[PDB]
């Protein structure tokens, strides 16, 4: 409901980088302002849009359909996120995407997506104890960038001790 209260939570407890997801672009301005720096917009290129013009400059977008993730391209949206190939990273740059989220539950397929370009990426496993394990991995190998999304903050703050650099708070 009122996710933006995990953000300060995560924030006082030393998140440098919190980023926030949600289908509503007041609660998307009001997480921005209580500290989030990545809005994650979920006919949805009219939000990254107004956040554009209310002065965010961090916004993600995540879509099928390409021709949706060109607009959203246009309207602002600065990071655009592939759910999963690997093989799309580069593909996606020259619709001139600027930063690119790669989500995956393989570490293999998330280094692979890590060597072509992609700048962020996204532990999505089912398990939360074989999440652990992949930011882990992928912190071991110097992954950059590593975001683990959850709608519990104390999941995040774990996620943030095993090496998260990016924590998602999943708003709902």
């Amino acid at each position: 409901d009122e996710a933006w209260k995990q953000v300060e939570i995560l924030r006082r407890l030393g998140a440098k980088r919190i980023a926030y997801r949600s289908d509503d672009w007041r609660d998307l301005q009001e997480a921005l302002k209580k500290g989030a720096d990545i809005l994650i917009v979920d006919e949805a290129w009219k939000q990254v849009e107004i956040l554009r013009r209310l002065g965010a400059k961090e916004i993600a977008y995540r879509s099928d359909d390409w021709r949706d993730l060109q607009e959203a391209l246009k309207k602002g949206a600065d990071i655009l996120i592939v759910d999963a190939a690997w093989k799309q990273v580069e593909i996606l740059r020259r619709l001139g995407a600027k930063r690119i989220a790669y989500r995956s539950d393989d570490w293999r397929d998330l280094q692979e997506a890590l060597k072509k370009g992609a700048d962020i990426l996204i532990v999505d496993a089912t398990d939360k104890d074989e999440a652990w394990k992949q930011v882990e991995i992928l912190r071991r190998l110097g992954a950059k960038e590593i975001a683990y999304r959850s709608d519990d903050w104390r999941d995040l703050q774990e996620a943030l001790k095993k090496g998260a650099d990016i924590l998602i708070v999943d708003a709902t």
